[PDB]
């Protein structure tokens, strides 16, 4: 594959992060990306070469495969893992403009030895005391909770299409009325049980994701109610 | 074919009757004999294998066939023309059996050259005067009655049949819904148009021979009322 940049910008963004943001990019990297790309996406590697009809109708297999499958379940899970990736770079974004405001301010205090005591309260404001500890206050706990909650929201809207247009098993054999077709035809799919397999795995590890930053969400707002 | 046996006893049979019998024998030797086995029979000469349907399930083609087609036209006109000339040899051998008759009592009298006034009225009895003129009185008529109504209503009890099983068309398309063929399925029959002309030709000569033979009851009735 090409997950090469995206994971590079992961692992540059995990360095400072909360607990539980620290297990979710865990578990989306060993989980979602590892694992789709060893295995699970050679099972379907002939979804189309293996579909086959009852019928000498010219025409009507590719027909009543387009009628089956309107979108590849991996092609969906790959769009699934690109859109509930963005926010952490969004915060990965603002952590570097707080850096960026951290050495101009340090810069300019470097300079200087009433203006220490803005500097120091700049620089408290932002959570920039340690030079290299930067705290989440004010600004960044809004933009992380934001991402959270887009995340969440990505995420449940994405199980709620496939929900309504696959569902969540594969049955061996699928009916076909479209055209060219006369009447009505008999279609049989290719490796029902592995795919309802891994469907059902990769529904569990979505709901233990979900759970998971529903999990960091409440901690995060405990450690704010805190100060 | 092997009409040659029935060809000769009506030949036998056709010296002694009426005109409308000897006109119902020859509209029956033309056009039901001669035109069946010229050409007729020629054009089911491949309604099997040119049958063909829209589906690759194996012994759904033998189903439909004998679905679409119970029974075949030609056989079903053979049959026909079978039981529409009985009542013609019973008549046949009623006149043999009076000819019987004729030659003892013949015989009978010659050897005795109130004797000869019991020969008289027997010979007057059975219309037989002449020594070769036999005429219809008591026991022919009421045969040659009987005969023409078996006819009549063996041909109309056939042409039901038919009606009720076939029609009197073919259709270029038929729709063919029967184990193992899954769901429903199209096959397309051999010459439908060929078919449907002869068909509709077959039925104007079969009420064509009723009518002539509506039209001989009623001349023999009048004739017997002429007495
Ligand atoms: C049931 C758990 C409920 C809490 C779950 C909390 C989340 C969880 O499960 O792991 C993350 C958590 C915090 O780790 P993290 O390094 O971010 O935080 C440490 C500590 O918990 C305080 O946050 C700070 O120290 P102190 O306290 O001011 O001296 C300081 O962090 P910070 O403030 O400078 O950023 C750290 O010493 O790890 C723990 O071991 C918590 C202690 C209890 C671990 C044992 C379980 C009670
Ligand atoms: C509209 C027709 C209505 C009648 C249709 C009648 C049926 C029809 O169309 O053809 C058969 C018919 C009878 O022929 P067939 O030879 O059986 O009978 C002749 C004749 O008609 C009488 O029956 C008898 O003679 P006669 O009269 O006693 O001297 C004698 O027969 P039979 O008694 O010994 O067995 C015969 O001379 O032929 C005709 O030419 C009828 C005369 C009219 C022909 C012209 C048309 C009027």
């Amino acid at each position: 594959g090409d997950w090469s940049a995206l994971g590079k910008l992961l692992d540059k963004v995990q360095a400072y992060s909360t607990a539980g943001g620290k297990v979710w990019l865990s578990v989306l990297f060993i989980f979602r990306i590892l694992l789709l790309g060893t295995a699970v996406e050679s099972a379907w590697g002939d979804e189309q070469s293996a579909f086959r009809c009852n019928t000498q109708q010219p025409g009507c297999e590719n027909v009543c495969y387009d009628k089956s499958f309107p979108i590849s379940h991996v092609r969906f899970w790959v769009l699934q893992i690109i859109f509930v990736s963005v926010p952490t770079l969004l915060y990965l974004a603002h952590v570097f403009y707080v850096m960026r405001k951290e050495e101009k301010l340090n810069k300019k205090e470097e300079e200087l030895k009433m203006h220490l005591k803005q500097i120091e309260i700049k620089k408290f404001k932002y959570g920039i005391e340690e030079h290299g500890k930067v705290k989440m206050r004010g600004g960044l706990l809004r933009t992380y909770i934001i991402s959270i909650l887009f995340k969440s929201i990505f995420e449940v809207a994405f199980l709620l299409i496939q929900w309504y247009i696959y569902g969540f098993s594969l049955s061996a054999v699928y009916t076909c009325k479209r055209d060219p077709c006369p009447h009505q035809v008999d279609c049989f799919l290719s490796r029902p049980t592995e795919k309802t397999i891994f469907i059902i795995f990769m529904l569990v590890v979505s709901l233990v994701s979900l759970a998971l930053n529903i999990i960091e969400l409440f901690y995060v707002f405990f450690k704010g109610v805190k100060d």
